[PDB]
């Protein structure tokens, strides 16, 4: 399937794209802002995740850091980012279907839109202020929003036992972005699309 991965955002980001045991296509690159990069996920890919990362610094090797969503100081991601980490989600080919959403359970750095940009299915957004809104004890210094179980290593907010509930800090980010999921256990706001669906991410899709 290719994903075209759009920076409207005002300032650079690095995109990152892994299925956490190895990079999707070349892993990550730099976006200024208005740049597409578009890759290729091979088919039956399950578990991929795309985001951005903010304030990074790399060498001529790919080798440095990220404020938010670092994936062990590389520029082409192998593994998933550090939180704050707005994240596009998929599994493809799953059945016959692939299944989309946008997850705030590691927290929050860039909004995004998510969308197929073939036919059958609608996209999902989370294009709120989360950043500025973010309840104090939440703010990362680095920029973003945290989310609890990152903070706090809680039973609760982790929900480690596979029983829990929502609580004030998975409010805050349902309330300012409904469609994306909120906590581990929240009511699934997984997009199903026809199988083979072609998609495109835009970081901050409403500047």
């Amino acid at each position: 399937a290719t994903f075209e991965i759009v920076n409207r955002c005002s300032y650079t980001v690095w995109a990152a794209a892994s299925k956490g045991d190895a990079a999707l296509d070349a892993g990550g690159r730099q976006l200024n802002s208005g740049e597409s990069w578009t890759i290729n996920v091979e088919p039956g890919t399950n578990g991929g995740k795309i985001w951005a990362r903010t304030d990074c610094y790399f060498d001529d090797s790919g080798s440095g850091i990220c404020k938010t969503g670092d994936c062990g100081g590389l520029l082409r991601c192998k593994r998933f980012g550090r939180p704050p980490t707005t994240l596009a989600e998929f599994s493809l080919n799953q059945y016959g279907k692939d299944y989309i959403d946008i997850s705030n359970i590691k927290g929050f750095n860039v909004p995004m839109n998510f969308s197929p940009t073939t036919r059958g299915c609608r996209g999902v957004r989370c294009a709120a202020d989360i950043v500025g809104q973010c309840p104090a004890k939440l703010k990362a210094p680095g920029g973003g929003c945290n989310d609890a179980c990152t903070v706090f290593q809680t039973s609760e907010y982790c929900c480690t036992t596979g029983k829990c509930g929502p609580t004030e800090y998975s409010r805050f980010f349902k309330r300012l972005c409904p469609d994306a999921f909120s906590y581990v256990l929240d009511k699934p706001t997984t997009v199903t699309c026809p199988g083979s669906s072609n998609y495109r991410v835009t970081f901050c899709p409403t500047a």
